[PDB]
């Protein structure tokens, strides 16, 4: 199971989703990490971890279309099974989320996290789980973050790790566990 992440930033998604294949949790490999960033802090973690990265650049390229085939072209050098969205802030062409469906993942930080198949061009799609993080008196807003990114670092991997189990897909714009269609707010 291949398994491909894209990121604009710090990459502590994608930190989890490492650790998570580590200890195979997730029956899976990251085989390479690419930003549209230069030197965010996610390709530092990329390469402690041993793992290839790319970095493709938009003022690079003649235009979005010969970006879109660029990066389009170097993901598919490694064979992804899953390419997972963590933190990647390009807005995606029509033909990228075309050429990926059915295995184009994304983590949302809306209080609340859920991860979706992404059916759209701005990383919207069935949500497959979803959780809620609560508030109270006195939370700083740094706090709130905190809670909602131990929350994301938490379902992500176990998301990924139905995919990389076979056990989840994509329908009929739904996501499916176990066969099983999933409702509009995902697993319950």
């Amino acid at each position: 199971m291949n398994i491909v992440v894209l990121i604009s930033g710090n990459g502590s998604n994608l930190q989890a989703i490492i650790d998570a294949c580590k200890t195979n949790k997730i029956k899976g490999t990251v085989r390479a990490v690419f930003s549209n960033k230069a030197d965010a802090f996610g390709l530092e973690r990329a390469r402690q971890a041993g793992i290839a990265t790319h970095t493709l650049i938009a003022s690079a390229f003649d235009s979005r279309e010969a970006y879109d085939r660029a990066l389009i072209h170097e993901i598919d050098m490694y064979a992804p099974d899953v390419v997972v969205l963590a933190g990647f802030m390009r807005i995606l062409s029509p033909a990228f989320v075309s050429h990926y469906a059915g295995r184009l993942l994304n983590i949302h930080p809306s209080h609340g996290t859920s991860v979706h198949f992404v059916t759209d061009e701005l990383d919207g799609g069935p949500v497959i789980l979803q959780a809620k993080v609560p508030v109270f008196a006195g939370d700083s807003e740094d706090d709130i973050t905190a809670r909602v990114q131990t929350q994301e670092h938490a379902i992500y991997p176990l998301v990924i790790s139905w995919f990389a189990d076979g056990r989840l897909k994509m329908h009929e714009n739904a996501a499916w566990l176990d066969g099983q269609r999933l409702p509009p707010q995902g697993y319950a």
